[PDB]
DNA sequence: TGGGACTTTTTGA
DNA sequence: TTCAAAAAGTCCCA
């Protein structure tokens, strides 16, 4: 809740250098560089140093070209503090610290203590740098969210993040021909909520460079994945984007004195993306991956959304009140008609699900409060207060002992395919035990009209293959290190096929399932069967 | 302290 | 009425 995050000095140096590398101080000796979330001025002090070097090295040229008495080395500090540096933040103390630092670098200092999203900006800016705040839909005040929805509807909507509005504000107050460079989360590149935002960035600025750190850790002790976006508003004929994607997420960012050394090394991969060819999604991949993805998309006639019905797991609202161990003695109080098997994301393997260790009390079947009063008095009631603070319980839609978002039972108590919402690899398992789960596991079942065309065994055989792992990870949402988001908004967009290899792929999947379900489970032959199935799928897809 | 295993429920629509 | 997205994730240990 402090609101101030230290951006590493390497990133700050890289961003400032990216914005001010090729600035013609002779042509324009009055550049306006702004940081709308400056905090203690990590970016602004480096901006001051760079500007001081520029002015000191061109002071005599400026003196000849302009007022001789005005352009002096002794007057550089005052000029920079008067006409060049602009900062804004909400923290009074951080603004005071930055003001003290700028004063002690050697006068009206242009530092503002306000909300940058509400401030009426009196002029546009040549350069904009900084690190905006990241606040999700849970940790954001509701009235402020209403304000954002009312005024920033072009980029902010539904489950959008706060920094979308900061992106929009940076684009709005950027002078024509100006350059902006910021560090933000990487999720908006692939997230559904970022769609509108991406469109905005596509339709108002030219994207110069995207530095994607994927799942690395740039901020110490902070669970966020970061990217650096550099863009301009110049008159460009061809709009191409230099995309730099990290290859090894196990790095210490201080491996080099400069970020450019890391970018131009074997630790990063560079390619080019045509901005005019960008779709609703931004598919930032190299030529090989692009050809692979296009070949898979063309060769497949169906998608999972076409043939399957998907749903999210139960949302109890308070798991500690409804989930218990199968060996718990309190379960003797509850009849088996109210008990469902309960699995977690770690219980999902590639083809089969681990046997259930937990039981869920489906309290929605409790008809009368007086009946089964022992269960409410000794199990569910222990968290009654918490259960009463849920949104649907304050409004009277749910009884305090009911599940907040208990779905239809008929969807879970059937044969279906389940997969964790976050994983390092594809894990699509067939559930035979009518397992219930929380939102950490998503489920789907084949529509009855496609049962003859696609079976569960074939689907899990092709989905768990390395080919489809790579194919899904092309457009997947990279959350953290070795973690991808497996949500319906991208899982249901996977495209599938059927051809002459359907029978052998299904048979190999059945053999793998049979081996995995045996007692003396030696998974060695499973790998060989998987390799054979991968070769079959690669032959089928022409790759 | 840094790195790996694992993942709740609040929330807008 | 009731769906599904969202990591400035969360938590523990050598």
């Amino acid at each position: 809740a402090s609101g101030i995050y230290y951006t590493p000095k390497i990133i700050v140096d890289y961003i400032v250098k990216k914005t001010l590398k090729n600035h013609d101080i002779i042509k324009n000796p009055y550049p306006r560089i702004l940081d709308i979330s400056c905090g203690c001025g990590n970016f602004l002090l480096e901006v001051y140093d760079i500007l001081y070097d520029l002015f000191e090295e061109n002071i005599y040229e400026l003196k000849k070209k302009y007022d001789e008495n005005y352009w002096t080395v002794d007057n550089i500090h005052r000029h920079i503090l008067n006409y060049c540096i602009y900062g804004a933040d909400i923290d009074e103390k951080a603004i005071s610290i930055l003001k003290d630092s700028l004063t002690n670098k050697k006068i009206k200092i242009n530092l503002f203590c306000c909300d940058s999203l509400k401030k009426k900006w009196r002029y546009k800016f040549d350069y904009i740098v900084g690190n905006p705040p990241y606040i999700g839909h849970k940790k954001l005040e509701k009235k402020y969210k209403k304000f954002l929805l009312e005024k920033y509807s072009e980029v902010y909507k539904d489950k959008a993040d706060l920094y979308f509005c900061f992106y929009k504000k940076i684009i709005d107050i950027l002078k024509q021909g100006g350059i902006g460079s910021v560090i933000t989360p990487r999720y908006f590149l692939e997230s559904l909520s970022g769609k509108d935002l991406r469109e905005y960035i596509k339709s108002n600025v030219n994207v110069q460079e995207i530095v994607d750190f994927l799942g690395a850790n740039i901020f110490k002790n902070i669970g966020v994945s970061s990217c650096i976006l550099t863009f301009d508003k110049k008159k460009t004929k061809e709009t191409y984007i230099d995309v730099f994607k990290i290859k090894n997420e196990d790095i210490c960012i201080n491996k080099f004195e400069t970020l450019e050394e890391l970018l131009k090394s074997s630790k990063f991969e560079h390619f080019n993306i045509n901005q005019r060819l960008l779709s609703d999604e931004w598919i930032l991949v190299n030529k090989d991956d692009e050809t692979f993805y296009n070949k898979i998309q063309e060769k497949c006639k169906y998608s999972l959304e076409d043939i399957a019905i998907s749903f999210q797991g139960i949302i109890t609202g308070c798991d500690k009140a409804f989930i218990l161990s199968k060996d718990d003695v309190k379960l003797n109080l509850v009849d088996d008609k109210f008990l469902k098997c309960w699995i977690k994301s770690k219980n999902i393997n590639k083809y089969i699900v681990d046997k259930s260790e937990y039981r869920l009390i489906y309290s929605n079947d409790i008809d009368n409060e007086n009946t089964n009063k022992r269960i409410l008095d000794e199990i569910i009631g222990l968290y009654k207060t918490k259960l009463e603070n849920r949104r649907e319980c304050k409004s009277g839609i749910r009884k305090w002992y009911e599940l907040q978002w208990g779905r239809e039972k008929l969807f879970f108590e059937r044969k279906k395919i389940m997969y964790p919402y976050k994983s390092n690899e594809n894990r699509f398992a067939i559930d035979y035990d009518n397992n219930f789960s929380s939102a950490d596991v998503y489920s789907f079942f084949i529509k009855e009209e496609y049962l003859d065309k696609f079976s569960y065994e074939y689907l899990v055989g092709i989905l768990n293959s390395s080919v489809y792992d790579k194919y899904f990870k092309i457009t997947a949402k990279k959350m953290s290190k070795n973690i991808y988001d497996y949500y319906p908004n991208k899982v249901m967009k996977i495209r599938i096929f059927r051809d002459n290899n359907y029978e052998e792929i299904e048979n190999l999947s059945k053999q793998i399932i049979s081996i995995l379900l045996n007692k003396s489970i030696d998974k060695g032959k499973v790998e060989k069967l998987q390799i054979k199935m991968d070769n079959l799928i690669m032959d089928s897809l022409g790759i």
